[PDB]
């Protein structure tokens, strides 16, 4: 596992070096930023620090996993 997968091959295939899921999964950067880019930032993970009360990173454990951006059901 590496950065983005969608459960695939052609994406999940090597990127960033060693680690957990690779490539870490933050929210917005911290409060700033203002640079508006969708969600998170991403870069590597291999540990998924940091972390803050209204989350600032997380753990996918299973490749970039970025895909935060949903609304409503489906």
């Amino acid at each position: 596992i590496v950065c983005h997968t969608t459960a695939t091959s052609p994406i999940s295939a090597v990127t960033c070096p060693p680690g957990e899921n690779l490539c870490y999964r933050k929210m917005w950067c911290d409060a700033f930023c203002s640079s508006r880019g969708k969600v998170v930032e991403l870069g590597c993970a291999a540990t998924c620090p940091s972390k803050k009360p209204y989350e600032e990173v997380t753990c996918c454990s299973t490749d970039k996993c970025n895909p935060h951006p949903k609304q409503r059901p489906g």
